[PDB]
Parts: structure tokens; C-alpha cells; sequence
């Protein structure tokens, strides 16, 4: 089972603490949300710490469809509306619009252009005109309240963010097998271990941001 | 220089007669556009003989962001707009809102998955309803007159497509290096030595279709 197999991250708690202390750290960690939901696991970085190396990683490694969650004021400071007004996505994922840096990139989907496209978004003192739209970096805006309103990877990573005392973006892409299937927990438990990075559980994180009475 | 690196795979004519030819076959081909646009090359395949198989090739070794280009008809029949009105991108890349299969998915970015819902747009008979918004494949509108028209990877992927006889869709990636960096020429060259596959240039289509009078 999933609970048993997470049991050498620690308990709950403590794969919560081990996951925050990775990213204070500039480390990545691996989210996975609930068993009946999509039942995948998704790496998670800091964008204030977002490495080319980082990101050549989660190409790599993952599906590439590398998405930069935003809070909704960062989102709307950036005149980021819903990429669809009525969005039929099985889970609502909240895309906006795509966006690439307006200056500093070339074609935008080097894994340096999309770090600078993501550091340009995250910038809180980023202007709508600092990014060019449509693009190669794919941002969601998590909803008020975090993964106690919506529990998806997207309120995951900015709850982690805002609970390790980072600055309130993170980007997350979903880990692929080679064969093209995704990974599930025994493949993410061992990519994991190879890359020692802390995996957890959105219903951790919301057991552990419900104990310790952790608004953000 | 490009033009001697390219010899190899032939005279311009033959580098696109083997990319035909390569199609046909349900084989992809790499293909470069010009040197001071983006230079980069990108795998494509024809969706009606796409494989998870090759699906999962293009997610391992290139962006990910894995694209569909549809005519302006198509498009059209699955009422997909562009997904910004005043697309200011570098190119004019004219991507559409992002679409998932409605049915036959899960999560949309699995290889089988990403192939399953470009099946469903491309279908001659598909409707609107077919495809969810948001999702995990994204549309490109191809212009009129193709490659003859801008001189776009967009362009070239459905000229390929209709010169060689094949239904009017087909998949583009950007062949990524594992560092992150995008590949070039050589790397391009090598890759397709080693995967089988054809290499021509935006530059050779145009060329051959100016010379033998080719509408489309
Ligand atoms: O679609 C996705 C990104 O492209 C993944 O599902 C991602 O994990 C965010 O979605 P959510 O917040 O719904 O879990
Ligand atoms: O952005 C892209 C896809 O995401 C690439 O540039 C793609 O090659 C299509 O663009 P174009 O037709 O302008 O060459």
C-alpha cells in the first residue's frame, strides 16, 4: 500500500518537515496527491533557487509541460487571466495564458529561457508587459487557501512554498517513465531516492497544515 | 556551414523526397528551419500512423511541449480559437486554447494519452465536443499556403503531411539536448543517424515546391 510504502520517508509529519527543509535547502521534492484523483507524482521546485540544471531535470524526466504556480494576486498583477473561460479539464486545472520573458530568451524553450520566463513571472515587482503571451511556460494559479480549498499539486507547491518561508512560486511537472506511461509510487519512491529528493502527500500536507493550525 | 553539413542526407530535392518517403512509411523526420529564425530542429511524425511508442520518444528527448498542426479548417470544425487575441510572441507561434481528448484519458499527459487525444482532433468527423480546454496538447494553426506563406515548423509539419499524400495533421517537438540546451545542426545530424530518420530544412521545401509547382 501507499501509506506503507511511504513509511521510510518518515511519518506524516515528518515527510512534511523533510519536504520543506529540501526546498529551504534549494532541493526539490516529490508531491504526489490523492490515490483517486490523478494518482501522480509531480516534481517541485523553488522558483528562488530554480537552477538551469533543475529545470534540464524536470525536461528531461517529466512530461515537460513545465507549469509555474502563481498565487492569484502574483496572476493577476501579471494580467494573467484563465487560459479558457469555461474550463471542462477533468480536475478545472487553472492554466492561464502561456507566457515567455519579452526580453532575455530566444525561442523560450531552453531549459535557461524557461528559468528566465519563470524568474521574469515570479518577480514581485513583475509587470503584464515583462511577458510576452502565448509561450513555453505554463502558469496556474492556485486557489486562496491552498490545499485546504483545492487539494491539487498546484495548491501543494504554494502551500510548500509559503509554509517553508520561500517566496510564495514554485514549478511543478509530472514524473514520466521512459516508455512514455507515468510514473506511479514505486517508480517516484526510487526516482526519489536516486535524486534525494523528499517525497510526500497532499493529505500530509493537509493533516499536517490542519494539526499545527497553519494558515498562510 | 549548414548546407554542407546537410549533404549527406542528399540534394535538396532528395532530402525532401526521403522525407516523404520516411512518412509514408510512419517514420518521422527532423526538421530545421531557417538559421536566423529559431535554428532548431524538430521531430515530426504523421498523426495517422502515431505510436505511443514514438509519442513517448518525443516527450523523453525533446521539449514536451508537443504540438499538433492542424489546417485552418480543422481548427476551425473543432472550434479552437487561438489562445490569445493579440499574440505578441516572438514568431506569431500560433497556438490555440490547449485540448485534451473529453473521453479515453486520464490525466492527458501519459504517451498514450497525448496520442489518443490528437487522434480525437485530427478525425476528419471530430466536433467541438470531442476535446476538452485545458489540457495537455496544443494546437498550432498552419497558414494558408504553407511553407509557400511563413516559413514556420507549423507550415512545414502539414505541407510534409499533404505532399506526401497523408491526412493534414501531424505532431512537432524541439529536439532538446539532455543539458537542457536545444540541439543544433551536428546534434540534429547524429540524432537522425540514429533514430532512422530523414533531415531536411524549411529553406528545401520551399525551394522544392516553388520548382515543381506544387499547390496544396
Ligand atoms: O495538469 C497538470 C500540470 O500540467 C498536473 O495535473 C499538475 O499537477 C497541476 O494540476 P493539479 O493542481 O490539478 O493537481
Ligand atoms: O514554438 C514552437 C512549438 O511550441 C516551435 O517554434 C514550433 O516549431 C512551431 O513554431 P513555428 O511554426 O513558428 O516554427
Amino acid at each position: 500500500n501507499q501509506s506503507s510504502l511511504l513509511a521510510e520517508f518518515g511519518d506524516p509529519i515528518t515527510r512534511v518537515e523533510n519536504a520543506l527543509q529540501a526546498l529551504r535547502e534549494g532541493r526539490g521534492v516529490l508531491l504526489l496527491d490523492d490515490e483517486d484523483r490523478e494518482n501522480e507524482g509531480d516534481i517541485i521546485y523553488a522558483v528562488e533557487s530554480l537552477t538551469t540544471a533543475q529545470m534540464a531535470l524536470m525536461i528531461r524526466e517529466c512530461s515537460g509541460i513545465v507549469c509555474l504556480c502563481l498565487t492569484e494576486a502574483q496572476a493577476d498583477r501579471l494580467a494573467l487571466p484563465p487560459m479558457v473561460v469555461n474550463n471542462n479539464s477533468a480536475n478545472q486545472t487553472a492554466f492561464t495564458v502561456s507566457i515567455e520573458a519579452k526580453h532575455g530568451v530566444t525561442t523560450g524553450v531552453s531549459a535557461q529561457d524557461r528559468v528566465t520566463t519563470i524568474k521574469t513571472a515570479a518577480n514581485p515587482q513583475a509587470k503584464p508587459e515583462d511577458l510576452a503571451r502565448p509561450g513555453h511556460v505554463f502558469p496556474l494559479r492556485a486557489r486562496a487557501g491552498g490545499v485546504l480549498a483545492r487539494r491539487g499539486h498546484t495548491e501543494g507547491t504554494v502551500d510548500l512554498m509559503q509554509m517553508a518561508g520561500l517566496q510564495p512560486a514554485g514549478v511543478l511537472c509530472e514524473l514520466t517513465n521512459p516508455d512514455g506511461s507515468m510514473a506511479k509510487t514505486p517508480e517516484i519512491i526510487e526516482f526519489g531516492k536516486l535524486h534525494n529528493m523528499p517525497v510526500l502527500t497532499i493529505e500530509d500536507m493537509v493533516q499536517y497544515r490542519i494539526q499545527f493550525d497553519l494558515k498562510l
